[PDB]
């Protein structure tokens, strides 16, 4: 009969993953006290972790209303709203929060990364000055891929990675210690959640099946934790590799399968940014650990041994700022889907492009897209008069943000066009009607970038200082597309209207990606496979590997 104890208790199943005997424990709670803001905030957590994400937010509308105050509720009704797709109302919450607790770095983070989706800037410069101390001081759980997003060096991401890293590692216990076999084929592993219609299937996928075909005595496992969702990516790469469906097995289940099947040499290809499986890695279930593609910055932690980057992303200026040994793959550290035929998509008109005109592109993620990245782009519209600016379309009231951003620099807001959200054939096919793709910074275009060159489409960029920001630098660099590597956004600007307000330098720029798409390495997956191959075989026998 006591009150107090029963949300303490529900508490205790919550923390050791108990919703079904928590909620028993919650809804007692409910029956002394109904409507009381405690209980009805936590039941609309059961909800929550139920993955009931729509009953979450309007219990949690209730406490928050019943308790407008309460940081804690503010949060977690912000939590809900954001996973049960309500994005500007989620935005709102945060904001909230984040006044009642103005020196909350925990909230300021949240809110940050929040804005930055909604491209909402009101006082961006200050949330990211308080999100940078607070990775200085060590505080605010900031997470790496969030803060991928900030004008931070290589240093500052270090910090952050790191002291995630060991937050994470004070908690687990790794498994013994192993070795790699001295005998027999490699066994070589890939973790993931993108095995389908996602980035990290689509870009390795034609690798994959090139391994199969060219590297006999490697054995690739992959060890998908999202389930089969219908895309020919998903069926392709099972086809092509032994794929483990470990979806549903908790991190320490997961590690242990990965240690059942003995793997040699293990890959994060999740990896700061995923739903995570990082205590996977934590748990150390295979003798080599490497960081390669997924996450584009260092893992910051004491189980990497290594990242593979290549040396235009990853030149050595800033191997210092990586915790993990330093390899390189001999061209671009990116692999991608070399068989895909881009089709042909709608006329310009139902596009919504204009019928004439140079149509600029930018197809990125809200979160990339800054200040300083549109700010650049809009000059090159003011400078070339009937071009129009093409970006995908995003969440919540984006879209309104950067029209409203357009006109405030000076350009028309019709010349923004958004694509909405399209499966990936009808998506590239739209590549075929753009003229230039604009770059962003500091967070370049990655699996976009790839596309782009894929189909034909020029990428102009300014090669940064961090890994993130010289992605694109390194497509161009390795493809030999050096003049679209810039040194700052006054060439940037300058370049994009030469090319604009030139059309047959621009048609002389496309007929010149197409020979290097055909000719240089970027783009033959047999002689990645190869380099790859022999990368993990050397690296093997630097560990003990006898060879097959
Ligand atoms: C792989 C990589 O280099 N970067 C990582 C990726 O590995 C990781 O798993 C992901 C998790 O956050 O973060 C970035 C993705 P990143 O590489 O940044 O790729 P994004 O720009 O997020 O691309 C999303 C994907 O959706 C496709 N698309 C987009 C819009 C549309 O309407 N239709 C469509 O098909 C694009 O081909 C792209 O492949
Ligand atoms: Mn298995």
């Amino acid at each position: 009969q006591d009150f107090v104890a029963w949300l303490m208790l529900a508490d205790a199943e919550l923390g050791m993953g108990d919703t079904t005997a928590g909620e028993m424990a919650v809804q007692r709670g409910l029956a002394l006290h109904p409507g009381h803001p405690e209980a009805v905030a936590r039941l609309g957590r059961v909800r929550w972790t139920q993955q009931r994400h729509a009953e979450a937010a309007v219990l949690l509308q209730q406490a928050s209303d019943a308790a407008p105050e309460h940081p804690g509720i503010a949060l977690w009704l912000g939590h809900a709203l954001e996973d049960a797709g309500q994005a500007e109302a989620a935005a709102a919450a945060y904001t909230r929060a984040h006044q009642l607790l103005p020196e909350e770095p925990y909230i300021t983070a949240q809110l940050l990364n929040w804005r930055r989706r909604l491209c909402d800037w009101r006082a961006l410069d200050v949330l990211s000055a308080q999100v940078r101390a607070a990775v200085a001081q060590g505080v605010g759980a900031v997470e790496p891929f969030a803060f991928l997003s900030e004008d931070a060096s290589a240093a500052e991401q270090l910090a952050c990675a790191r002291t995630r890293a060991q937050a994470i590692a004070a908690s687990v216990r790794p498994l013994a210690p192993t070795r790699v076999r001295s005998k027999g084929p490699l066994r070589v592993g890939f973790v993931s959640n993108g095995f389908g219609a996602h980035p990290t299937g689509l870009l390795t996928v034609a690798l994959f099946e090139a391994l199969q075909r060219r590297q006999p005595d490697l054995q690739m496992h992959l060890f998908a934790t999202s389930g089969d969702d219908g895309s020919t990516l998903r069926t392709r790469l099972a086809q092509a590799s032994t794929l483990h469906d470990v979806t549903a097995l908790g991190h320490l289940a997961t590690a242990k399968h990965i240690r059942h099947h003995g793997i040699d040499l293990l890959f994060d290809l999740r990896g700061w940014g995923g739903g995570g499986r990082p205590e996977v890695f934590a748990l150390r279930p295979a003798p080599v650990q490497v960081n390669w593609l997924a996450y584009p910055g260092t893992s910051g932690a004491p189980w990497m041994d290594y990242v593979l980057g290549d040396a235009f992303a990853l030149p050595p200026a800033l191997e210092p700022f990586y915790s993990e040994h330093v390899l390189r793959l001999q061209g671009a550290f990116q692999p991608s889907d070399t068989s895909r035929v881009v089709a042909e998509p709608p006329s310009r008109t139902q596009c919504g492009l204009p019928e004439q005109g140079v149509v600029l592109c930018c197809f990125n993620n809200s979160y990339k897209l800054n200040p300083q990245s549109m700010a650049r782009m809009l000059a090159v519209l003011r400078e070339v008069p009937d071009s129009v600016l093409w970006l995908l379309s995003g969440p919540g009231e984006a879209d309104a943000r950067l029209r409203a951003f357009a006109h405030a620099q000076g350009v028309d807001a019709q010349r923004l066009v958004f694509m909405p959200k399209l499966p990936h054939p009808q998506y590239l096919a739209r590549y075929r009607h753009a003229d230039l793709f604009l770059d962003t910074h500091p967070y370049n275009a990655h699996t976009t970038a790839s596309d782009a060159l894929w189909t034909g489409c020029p990428v102009l960029t300014t090669p940064g200082e961090t890994f993130a920001a010289r992605v694109a630098g390194s497509l161009n660099h390795h493809l030999g597309l050096d003049e679209m590597n810039v040194a700052d956004d006054a060439a940037f600007v300058a370049k994009a209207v030469a090319l604009a307000s030139d059309p047959a330098a621009l048609t002389a720029l496309h007929a010149r990606v197409d020979v290097l798409r055909r000719a240089s390495g970027v783009f033959h997956m047999d002689g990645f496979a190869d380099d790859f191959g022999a990368l993990l075989q050397a690296l093997a026998r630097r560990h003990g590997w006898l060879g097959i």
